[PDB]
């Protein structure tokens, strides 16, 4: 039987699914540790920019988990993604150890802007600014890709890079009570928040795992952008970003929660 992770229900993805919006035709690049084939995922392609890791198979589990939150298939097993029909591209920019260089991440961005991706999910970040990454974020943006990035897990009142760059949409993590997770970075530049605690998703070995992190929050917004894009095919990245924010459920202070909790039902009405 298929289970609906709590976060999926929380962002109200099933209401959009019920209206016929599943992310069909939207190409979503997952810039991460790769994505492993799995019974509950459909991977359309990708490339690897990690030296020594030429395949787009995930040696860590992180990218596979993230990819399941965005598009785990709607069928009778496993879990269910926010946009179960989005077309997932594995753009491996992080090694199996979970970290990667600015160069790898910048090359994955350029790939996503070059190969017509609509949304790029960056469930990664560092405290360190990088002009090279800013330039790649900007370039992908100018090519129509909506870059969505994790705010970071330091707990601090400022946001990690690249989420701190203007053109990256910054996503914080909430818990089951709709409270900012204690690890969730916040502050200037935070756009919105989404479920980031006890998030069950796909894991290599045709299994499922529950993880915590702004890394898990990010993909619920990347999947919600694919629903909006399906609904409004002519909107650009900026229009989508702004609509997800204008329709989020406000939770209080924008400094702590950005615009609030992403809401896929509100955003696709
Ligand atoms: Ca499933
Ligand atoms: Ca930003």
């Amino acid at each position: 039987a298929q289970s609906v992770p709590w976060g999926i229900s929380r962002v109200q993805a099933p209401a959009a699914h019920n209206r016929g919006l599943t992310g069909s035709g939207v190409k979503v690049a997952v810039l991460d540790t790769g994505i492993s084939t799995h019974p509950d995922l459909n991977i359309r392609g990708g490339a690897s920019f990690v030296p020594g890791e030429p395949s787009t198979q995930d040696g860590n589990g992180h990218g596979t988990h993230v990819a399941g939150t965005i598009a785990a298939l709607n069928n009778s097993i496993g879990v269910l993604g926010v946009a179960p029909s989005a077309e997932l591209y594995a753009v491996k920019v992080l090694g199996a150890s979970g970290s990667g260089s600015v160069s790898s991440i910048a090359q994955g961005l350029e790939w996503a802007g070059n190969n017509g991706m609509h949304v790029a999910n960056l469930s990664l970040g560092s405290p360190s600014p990088s002009a090279t990454l800013e330039q790649a974020v900007n370039s992908a943006t100018s090519r129509g890709v909506l870059v969505v990035a994790a705010s970071g897990n330091s707990g601090a009142g400022s946001i990690s890079y690249p989420a701190r760059y203007a053109n990256a949409m910054a996503v914080g993590a909430t818990d089951q009570n709709n409270n900012r997770a204690s690890f969730s970075q916040y502050g200037a530049g935070l756009d919105i928040v989404a479920p980031g605690v006890n998030v069950q998703s796909t894991y290599p070995g045709s299994t499922y795992a529950s993880l915590n992190g702004t890394s898990m929050a990010t993909p619920h917004v990347a999947g919600a952008a694919a629903l909006v894009k399906q609904k409004n095919p002519s909107w650009s990245n900026v229009q989508i970003r702004n609509h997800l924010k204008n329709t989020a459920t406000s939770l209080g202070s924008t400094n702590l929660y950005g615009s609030g909790l992403v809401n896929a039902e509100a955003a696709t009405r």
